[PDB]
DNA sequence: GCGTGAGCTAATCTATGTGAGACTGATGTTAACCCTAACCC
């Protein structure tokens, strides 16, 4: 019902919807990482949702935005259980990145909106991030000058 | 992704009226208690 809400007119319940999901979203990521990792069943639909709403062209740019930052959000408490798969994470969120708007004279067609959720989502799991692999370093650096 | 102005139809919003529910008190009715034409032993 909140993802139904954030495809709405009168952008005021446009601004409204948004912001409850991106609150519920980070509400939730707090209490899957408050505790130990017991419910992946809810985690693993969550990662499936954002993977479908990220891999098709029906959007526009908020729920696109809200399924990166929830990405973001969850990259944390996903290698409690499955170690190793957040050095999976951190890689393909740069490649994405590098891809989407590291071409030069940017042709991106309203791509700018999504960086922001880029730059949160790529920082949250560099916090709980060992042994970097320090070869996308430049291309966070890259990114940020963009961003900046 | 988003501001900004125009026209519209939905939403009031009060004035006035009408009826349903609760109430209250004057009233008249029935009734307890006793007295009275009249006779006549």
């Amino acid at each position: 019902v909140l993802l139904k809400w954030c495809a709405h007119t009168n952008v005021e319940l446009k601004k409204a919807a948004l912001s409850a999901l991106e609150s519920f979203l980070k509400q939730v990521s707090n209490m899957v990482a408050k505790n130990a990792e017991m419910h992946k069943n809810k985690l693993q639909y969550f990662m499936e949702q954002f993977y479908g709403i990220i891999r098709n062209v029906d959007s526009n740019n908020k729920e696109l935005s809200i399924a990166i930052r929830g990405y973001g959000l969850f990259a944390g408490p996903c290698k409690v259980i499955n170690a190793k798969d957040v050095d999976f994470m951190y890689v393909e969120l740069i490649q994405r990145c590098k891809q989407m708007f590291l071409t030069q004279t940017d042709t991106g067609d309203d791509r700018v909106y999504q960086m922001p959720s880029f730059l949160q989502s790529v920082a949250s799991v560099l916090l709980y991030l060992d042994t970097v692999p320090e070869v996308y370093t430049p291309v966070l650096e890259h990114l940020v000058v963009m961003q900046i």
